[PDB]
Parts: structure tokens; sequence; C-alpha cells
């Protein structure tokens, strides 16, 4: 069943498998993939977005980031596997 | 000329425009793109990031971004032609 998402699961794992995969196909370090990535989304929203909301788009973006990025399950799963 | 962020610039041009380029070529809206490289990020975070560092990427980054991400331009020439 969907995740969670209610927009198009297929088509984002598409979307991302592929962009994945450009990176991966020259193979850069994160430090590398960061750089790249920052002046990707910052011009990004400069210009695909409106010069007014632009900053507002990325301050929310920042709480999405910051609500996404989990580390690990906070609830320890009381799941019996022995190695 | 030369550019300050030469850091492997000729690398980072290819891959932008490449992942653009996929952007572009499925007809992905800016909406989705968000939304696939919000969470490619995070996973990037996730897997390759250090947990000890997962807030500091995670801070600094937003911090660039809230730092490039600025009012336009700081400099306006008269320039002789308007259009």
């Amino acid at each position: 069943m969907p995740q969670i998402s209610r927009y198009s699961d297929e088509q984002v794992e598409q979307l991302l498998a592929e962009l994945l995969n450009v990176l991966e196909k020259h193979k850069a370090p994160t430090d590398l993939s960061l750089m790249v990535l920052g002046n990707m989304v910052t011009n990004l929203i400069n210009t695909s977005i409106a010069p007014a909301q632009r900053q507002a788009i990325a301050n929310s973006f920042a709480r999405a980031l910051q609500s996404s990025i989990n580390e690990d399950k906070a609830h320890l799963e009381h799941h019996h596997h022995h190695h």
C-alpha cells in the first residue's frame, strides 16, 4: 500500500532512481553532492519561484527538511531477531 | 573568466545540467521536483552522513540556503538599455 504520500509514488520513484543514477554515473562524494544540489536548489527556487515568496518557500523547505530527517525508528521494535 | 565556485565546476555544471535535463525530460513541475529532491537529499543525509553530524549538516545547509536566497542583487548599475 502507499506509504503515506498521496501524490504519485511510482512517479517519484522513477524520478529519484533516475536522478540518483545520473549522479552515481559520475560518482561524487557527499560533500560535492551537497555542493551541486545546493547551487541547483538555490537557483531553482530563485528563478522558478516568484521573487517575493522564494524566501518564504526556502523557510518551509528547511522546516520540511528538519521534519523529514529522521535518524532511526525512535520506537525500539520488540522484534526477535538474532544474528 | 573563471569562477570562485570552481570546485569540480566542470562536473558540477554537467551534473546539474543533466539533473535539470532529466526534470525537463520527464516534464516534472517545480512542485514535484522539490518533492523528489527533498526526499533525495533527506535519504542522502540519512545514509551517507554520519548520525553524529546529521543535524550539523542540516542546519549549516539551511543557513547557506537562507544566506544565498536574499534580496535580489546588492548592486544595480544604470545600464543604458531598458528593453
